[PDB]
Protein backbone atom coordinates (compact mmCIF):
# COMPACT_ATOMS: atom_id res chain seq x y z
CA UNK A 1 0.00 0.00 0.00
CA UNK A 2 1.25 3.68 -0.94
CA UNK A 3 2.07 6.11 2.32
CA UNK A 4 0.15 9.19 1.26
CA UNK A 5 1.09 10.90 4.87
CA UNK A 6 3.39 10.25 7.72
CA UNK A 7 4.26 12.23 10.70
CA UNK A 8 7.67 10.78 12.65
CA UNK A 9 7.65 13.57 15.49
CA UNK A 10 6.62 16.97 16.50
CA UNK A 11 9.00 19.98 16.77
CA UNK A 12 9.73 21.14 20.29
CA UNK A 13 7.36 24.58 20.32
CA UNK A 14 5.53 26.05 22.95
CA UNK A 15 3.48 27.24 20.00
CA UNK A 16 0.65 25.00 19.53
CA UNK A 17 0.19 25.84 15.95
CA UNK A 18 3.43 24.69 14.88
CA UNK A 19 3.41 21.77 17.19
CA UNK A 20 1.04 20.52 15.02
CA UNK A 21 2.42 21.77 11.92
CA UNK A 22 2.53 19.23 9.54
CA UNK A 23 -0.81 17.67 10.37
CA UNK A 24 -2.00 20.35 8.54
CA UNK A 25 -4.62 21.35 7.08
CA UNK A 26 -6.63 21.04 10.33
CA UNK A 27 -10.79 22.06 10.92
CA UNK A 28 -12.30 22.44 14.51
CA UNK A 29 -9.02 22.38 16.53
CA UNK A 30 -9.32 22.64 20.06
CA UNK A 31 -7.67 21.80 23.80
CA UNK A 32 -4.52 23.67 23.15
CA UNK A 33 -4.17 24.11 27.17
CA UNK A 34 -3.65 20.04 26.78
CA UNK A 35 -1.07 19.41 24.06
CA UNK A 36 2.35 19.62 24.49
CA UNK A 37 6.12 17.80 23.07
CA UNK A 38 7.59 14.95 25.16
CA UNK A 39 10.81 12.97 24.52
CA UNK A 40 10.02 10.96 28.08
CA UNK A 41 9.00 7.86 26.60
CA UNK A 42 10.82 7.91 23.32
CA UNK A 43 13.41 9.38 20.82
CA UNK A 44 11.28 10.56 18.39
CA UNK A 45 9.59 13.86 19.97
CA UNK A 46 5.70 13.08 20.79
CA UNK A 47 2.41 14.99 20.81
CA UNK A 48 1.36 14.87 24.51
CA UNK A 49 -1.96 15.13 25.61
CA UNK A 50 -2.64 16.09 29.26
CA UNK A 51 -6.04 14.59 31.32
CA UNK A 52 -6.16 16.80 34.38
CA UNK A 53 -7.98 14.63 36.85
CA UNK A 54 -11.37 14.32 36.99
CA UNK A 55 -11.40 15.90 33.56
CA UNK A 56 -14.16 14.66 31.04
CA UNK A 57 -15.62 15.76 27.81
CA UNK A 58 -17.44 18.94 29.14
CA UNK A 59 -14.87 19.97 31.94
CA UNK A 60 -13.55 23.57 30.54
CA UNK A 61 -9.97 22.77 31.67
CA UNK A 62 -7.04 20.67 30.39
CA UNK A 63 -9.67 17.70 29.19
CA UNK A 64 -7.67 16.63 26.10
CA UNK A 65 -7.92 17.51 22.58
CA UNK A 66 -9.43 17.25 19.11
CA UNK A 67 -8.89 18.12 15.51
CA UNK A 68 -9.87 17.04 12.22
CA UNK A 69 -6.55 16.71 9.62
CA UNK A 70 -6.68 16.47 5.71
CA UNK A 71 -3.05 16.30 4.42
CA UNK A 72 -3.11 17.95 0.99
CA UNK A 73 -1.63 14.22 -0.46
CA UNK A 74 -4.76 12.95 -0.08
CA UNK A 75 -7.08 12.55 -3.26
CA UNK A 76 -10.89 13.28 -3.08
CA UNK A 77 -11.95 10.29 -4.00
CA UNK A 78 -10.03 7.68 -1.44
CA UNK A 79 -12.34 5.00 -0.65
CA UNK A 80 -9.71 2.28 1.22
CA UNK A 81 -7.48 4.19 3.90
CA UNK A 82 -4.95 2.51 6.77
CA UNK A 83 -4.23 4.89 9.61
CA UNK A 84 -1.67 3.93 12.02
CA UNK A 85 0.08 5.32 14.95
CA UNK A 86 1.68 4.93 18.26
CA UNK A 87 0.14 5.80 21.74
CA UNK A 88 1.50 5.88 25.37
CA UNK A 89 -1.01 5.24 28.01
CA UNK A 90 0.41 7.09 31.43
CA UNK A 91 -1.10 6.93 34.49
CA UNK A 92 -3.93 4.98 32.89
CA UNK A 93 -6.66 5.47 34.94
CA UNK A 94 -8.43 4.59 32.10
CA UNK A 95 -11.93 4.96 34.51
CA UNK A 96 -14.94 4.42 32.33
CA UNK A 97 -13.50 5.12 28.87
CA UNK A 98 -12.59 8.11 26.64
CA UNK A 99 -11.57 8.49 22.87
CA UNK A 100 -8.78 7.48 20.60
CA UNK A 101 -8.07 9.40 16.99
CA UNK A 102 -9.48 7.09 13.82
CA UNK A 103 -10.44 7.94 10.51
CA UNK A 104 -13.28 9.63 9.48
CA UNK A 105 -15.17 11.04 6.02
CA UNK A 106 -18.30 12.21 4.01
CA UNK A 107 -18.67 15.22 1.93
CA UNK A 108 -15.75 17.45 1.09
CA UNK A 109 -16.25 20.22 3.15
CA UNK A 110 -17.78 21.10 6.75
CA UNK A 111 -20.39 18.17 6.44
CA UNK A 112 -17.63 15.87 6.99
CA UNK A 113 -16.77 17.07 10.32
CA UNK A 114 -20.36 16.50 12.09
CA UNK A 115 -20.33 13.02 13.10
CA UNK A 116 -19.85 13.58 17.02
CA UNK A 117 -21.33 13.93 19.77
CA UNK A 118 -25.58 14.11 19.74
CA UNK A 119 -24.76 14.90 15.87
CA UNK A 120 -25.30 12.37 12.71
CA UNK A 121 -26.38 13.58 9.67
CA UNK A 122 -25.94 12.07 6.29
CA UNK A 123 -22.80 14.04 5.45
CA UNK A 124 -20.26 11.88 7.21
CA UNK A 125 -19.38 8.93 9.03
CA UNK A 126 -16.13 8.88 11.72
CA UNK A 127 -14.60 6.28 12.62
CA UNK A 128 -12.55 6.95 16.27
CA UNK A 129 -11.59 4.02 18.51
CA UNK A 130 -12.38 4.45 22.63
CA UNK A 131 -10.97 2.75 25.56
CA UNK A 132 -13.74 2.04 27.99
CA UNK A 133 -13.60 0.17 31.49
CA UNK A 134 -10.41 -1.71 32.44
CA UNK A 135 -8.88 -0.14 28.65
CA UNK A 136 -10.57 -2.50 26.92
CA UNK A 137 -10.84 -1.25 23.28
CA UNK A 138 -13.69 -0.63 20.95
CA UNK A 139 -14.46 0.27 17.43
CA UNK A 140 -16.42 3.90 18.30
CA UNK A 141 -17.94 4.84 15.33
CA UNK A 142 -20.77 7.15 14.12
CA UNK A 143 -22.38 5.58 10.53
CA UNK A 144 -25.71 5.70 8.87
CA UNK A 145 -29.08 4.35 10.66
CA UNK A 146 -29.41 1.90 7.59
CA UNK A 147 -27.08 -0.69 8.47
CA UNK A 148 -27.76 -4.32 7.98
CA UNK A 149 -30.66 -6.13 9.15
CA UNK A 150 -30.29 -7.34 12.27
CA UNK A 151 -27.10 -5.20 13.29
CA UNK A 152 -28.16 -4.25 16.41
CA UNK A 153 -28.58 -7.79 17.32
CA UNK A 154 -24.86 -8.70 16.14
CA UNK A 155 -22.71 -10.18 18.76
CA UNK A 156 -19.93 -7.67 18.11
CA UNK A 157 -22.12 -4.34 18.54
CA UNK A 158 -23.25 -2.74 21.48
CA UNK A 159 -25.78 0.05 19.50
CA UNK A 160 -26.38 3.03 20.92
CA UNK A 161 -29.70 5.27 19.52
CA UNK A 162 -28.13 8.76 19.58
CA UNK A 163 -23.96 8.16 20.25
CA UNK A 164 -21.34 6.03 18.56
CA UNK A 165 -21.91 2.25 18.11
CA UNK A 166 -19.30 -0.01 19.97
CA UNK A 167 -18.02 -2.60 17.62
CA UNK A 168 -15.70 -5.15 18.99
CA UNK A 169 -15.21 -3.87 22.67
CA UNK A 170 -13.15 -5.61 24.50
CA UNK A 171 -11.59 -7.48 21.83
CA UNK A 172 -8.37 -5.86 22.21
CA UNK A 173 -7.53 -3.99 24.99
CA UNK A 174 -4.82 -0.87 26.22
CA UNK A 175 -2.41 -1.48 28.72
CA UNK A 176 -1.26 0.99 31.45
CA UNK A 177 2.65 2.63 30.81
CA UNK A 178 3.30 1.04 27.67
CA UNK A 179 3.37 2.04 24.17
CA UNK A 180 1.09 0.46 21.48
CA UNK A 181 1.01 0.22 17.39
CA UNK A 182 -2.12 0.75 16.50
CA UNK A 183 -3.56 0.06 12.95
CA UNK A 184 -6.85 1.12 11.48
CA UNK A 185 -7.89 0.17 8.15
CA UNK A 186 -11.11 1.17 6.51
CA UNK A 187 -12.78 0.28 3.36
CA UNK A 188 -16.15 1.67 3.02
CA UNK A 189 -18.93 0.23 1.28
CA UNK A 190 -20.66 0.48 -2.34
CA UNK A 191 -23.44 2.86 -2.23
CA UNK A 192 -26.16 0.54 -1.86
CA UNK A 193 -24.57 -2.25 -0.04
CA UNK A 194 -23.15 -2.93 3.53
CA UNK A 195 -19.98 -4.96 2.57
CA UNK A 196 -17.60 -2.12 4.17
CA UNK A 197 -15.68 -2.77 7.01
CA UNK A 198 -13.00 -1.65 9.43
CA UNK A 199 -10.55 -3.87 10.74
CA UNK A 200 -8.39 -2.53 13.89
CA UNK A 201 -4.93 -4.04 15.04
CA UNK A 202 -3.51 -3.43 18.58
CA UNK A 203 -0.16 -4.27 19.68
CA UNK A 204 1.35 -3.14 23.27
CA UNK A 205 4.93 -3.73 23.88
CA UNK A 206 6.17 -7.24 24.38
CA UNK A 207 2.65 -8.82 24.14
CA UNK A 208 0.93 -10.26 21.02
CA UNK A 209 -1.06 -8.80 18.19
CA UNK A 210 -5.10 -8.35 19.10
CA UNK A 211 -6.85 -7.70 15.71
CA UNK A 212 -10.59 -6.99 15.21
CA UNK A 213 -12.65 -6.93 12.24
CA UNK A 214 -16.01 -5.20 11.59
CA UNK A 215 -17.42 -6.32 8.71
CA UNK A 216 -21.00 -5.74 7.07
CA UNK A 217 -20.84 -2.00 7.43
CA UNK A 218 -22.30 0.69 5.62
CA UNK A 219 -20.49 3.93 6.04
CA UNK A 220 -22.23 6.03 2.84
CA UNK A 221 -25.18 5.91 1.31
CA UNK A 222 -23.68 8.35 -2.14
CA UNK A 223 -21.58 8.11 -4.08
CA UNK A 224 -19.24 11.49 -3.34
CA UNK A 225 -18.58 10.60 0.01
CA UNK A 226 -14.82 9.37 0.65
CA UNK A 227 -12.37 9.16 3.64
CA UNK A 228 -10.77 12.37 4.27
CA UNK A 229 -7.95 11.78 6.93
CA UNK A 230 -7.62 11.46 10.67
CA UNK A 231 -10.45 12.84 13.12
CA UNK A 232 -7.75 13.23 16.16
CA UNK A 233 -10.09 12.94 19.10
CA UNK A 234 -9.14 12.33 23.02
CA UNK A 235 -10.93 12.96 26.44
CA UNK A 236 -12.48 11.26 28.80
CA UNK A 237 -16.13 10.32 28.18
CA UNK A 238 -18.92 10.27 27.97
CA UNK A 239 -21.17 13.48 28.75
CA UNK A 240 -21.30 13.36 32.86
CA UNK A 241 -18.80 13.06 35.60
CA UNK A 242 -18.84 9.48 36.12
CA UNK A 243 -15.99 9.40 33.23
CA UNK A 244 -13.83 12.26 34.95
CA UNK A 245 -10.57 11.23 34.56
CA UNK A 246 -9.49 9.54 37.61
CA UNK A 247 -5.96 10.50 37.44
CA UNK A 248 -3.89 13.46 36.33
CA UNK A 249 -2.23 11.53 33.27
CA UNK A 250 -0.94 12.01 29.54
CA UNK A 251 -0.88 10.10 26.48
CA UNK A 252 1.98 10.28 23.97
CA UNK A 253 1.67 10.04 20.36
CA UNK A 254 4.27 9.32 17.15
CA UNK A 255 4.96 7.65 14.05
CA UNK A 256 1.36 8.13 12.58
CA UNK A 257 0.86 6.92 8.83
CA UNK A 258 -1.76 7.38 6.35
CA UNK A 259 -1.69 4.58 3.33
CA UNK A 260 -4.43 3.92 0.68
CA UNK A 261 -4.48 0.35 -0.33
CA UNK A 262 -6.06 -0.96 -3.03
CA UNK A 263 -10.37 -1.04 -2.59
CA UNK A 264 -11.47 -4.36 -1.67
CA UNK A 265 -15.21 -4.75 -0.39
CA UNK A 266 -16.67 -7.84 1.56
CA UNK A 267 -19.76 -8.78 0.57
Amino acid sequence: ATTVWSLSSVPHSSHVSTILGHFKPIYHDWGDDSISTSTKHSSSRALRIFYEKGSYSKVHDHRGAGFYSRPSAISSSVDAMILKYDVYFENFGFGIGGKLPGLFGGENGEGAYKCSGGSNPSSCFSLRLMWRKDGDGELYAYIPTNQESGFKDRDDVIAHSTYGQSLGRGKFRFMNNKWHSISEEVHINTVGKTDGWVKICVQAEGHSQQCYTANHLRMRNTNSHHLRGMFFSTFFGGSEKSYAAPNDCYSYFKNFQILTPSHAVVG
